[PDB]
């Protein structure tokens, strides 16, 4: 068994591994990086993204989120209260503002204190869910809008053409922008690329102890458990890294940087933050390891959790016993 600790792996492909996506991922699992449910990628040095970031300061951003927390500091729930529209660079100056700016800081260490200490006090807003992408046109490698579709990839294993198209989303943070605790949606793979700005901070549970985390959760946050059996879905729970110490959660944690790519892997429960002004692309997808995972997936029938017009054919195909009810459920 390789990587038994469980612990994150990072990897810096050459030029030539980086030219085949579903090689490298299949790769990166035969040195056991699926089993800390998160990767880092390096990617080549010759690589990148685009040319410039100097002209999205006009990209909407139509329904920036204001992140309200409840609770104590190291046990949260956040709700989104919607704002109105602003471009990019009206967000970059209101995230760069006194208000809402990155205090100072000794290190990432001190950072992340300070986060988990006084993150329930202030309200954040963030800029999450744009669909589209940042990559050029031309960019031929790990461009996370040339991916293969999880519609083919569920084609290709199971024999079944499906409706929909999945594409990427932009997410453009400030200091103190959280995602909770989750996994992804029918518990496929995900793929974040950090374009620009300051770092984000991911903390993740090994795929083979998430049942620990639900359990976990669902005893600090018992009238959302009692709400909907997969609440974690809603996204809106956050627990600090002290209170899984203390409850012996197993984890890691790792900080992505500007230019680094980072891999969430089936059923691995991840949460996070951003250090300051930044903007990330990611996108889910699929391999054949992913499909027994979809089948097993828990799915939120509260109506609470957001639902993809994807995810229906997922849910159909996959899961058809749960399918009525979860289809009634929102
Ligand atoms: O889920 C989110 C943002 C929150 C989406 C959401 C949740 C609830 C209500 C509105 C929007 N974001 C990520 C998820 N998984 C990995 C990384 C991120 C990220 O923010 O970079
Ligand atoms: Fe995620
Ligand atoms: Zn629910």
């Amino acid at each position: 068994a390789q990587n038994p600790n469980c612990n994150i792996m990072i990897f810096h492909p050459t030029k030539e591994e980086f030219n085949d996506f579903d090689k490298y991922i299949a790769y990166m699992e035969s040195q056991g990086a699926h089993r800390a449910g998160l990767a880092k990628i390096i990617p080549p040095k010759e690589w990148k993204a685009r040319e410039t970031y100097d002209n999205i300061s006009e990209i909407l951003i139509a329904t920036p989120l204001q992140q309200v927390a409840s609770g104590r500091a190291g046990v949260f729930t956040q709700y989104h209260k919607k704002k109105k529209a602003m471009t990019v660079g009206e967000y970059r100056h209101l995230a760069n503002s006194k208000k809402y700016q990155t205090p100072p800081h000794q290190n990432f260490e001190d950072l992340e204190r300070k986060y988990w200490k006084n993150r329930i006090y202030n309200s954040p807003i963030y800029g999450a869910d744009i669909s589209g992408s940042l990559f050029d046109e031309n960019t031929k490698q790990w461009n996370l809008g040339h991916l293969g579709t999880i519609q083919d990839l569920l084609e290709k294993e199971c024999g079944v053409v499906i409706e929909g198209v999945n594409t990427p989303y932009l997410y453009f943070g400030m200091w103190k922008t959280t995602f909770a605790w989750h996994t992804e949606d029918m518990d496929l793979y995900s793929i974040n690329y950090l374009h620009l700005g300051e770092p984000k901070t991911w903390y993740v549970v090994p795929p083979e102890h998430g049942q620990r985390l639900e359990r976990l959760a669902r005893e600090l946050f018992p009238g959302s458990s009692r709400g909907c059996g997969a609440f974690l879905r809603h996204k809106v729970a956050l627990i600090s890294p002290t209170v899984l110490k203390e409850n012996g959660i197993p984890f890691n944690r790792i900080t992505q940087e500007a230019g680094e790519f980072m891999v969430t892997f089936p059923y691995g429960y991840h949460a996070g933050f951003n250090h300051g002004f930044n903007c990330a692309e990611a996108i889910n997808f699929a391999t054949p390891r992913w499909i027994d995972y979809g089948k097993m997936a828990s799915q939120c029938s509260c109506g609470e959790a957001r639902v993809t017009f994807s995810m229906d054919a997922f849910v159909r195909i996959l899961q058809p016993e749960r399918y009525d009810l979860w289809k009634r459920g929102q």
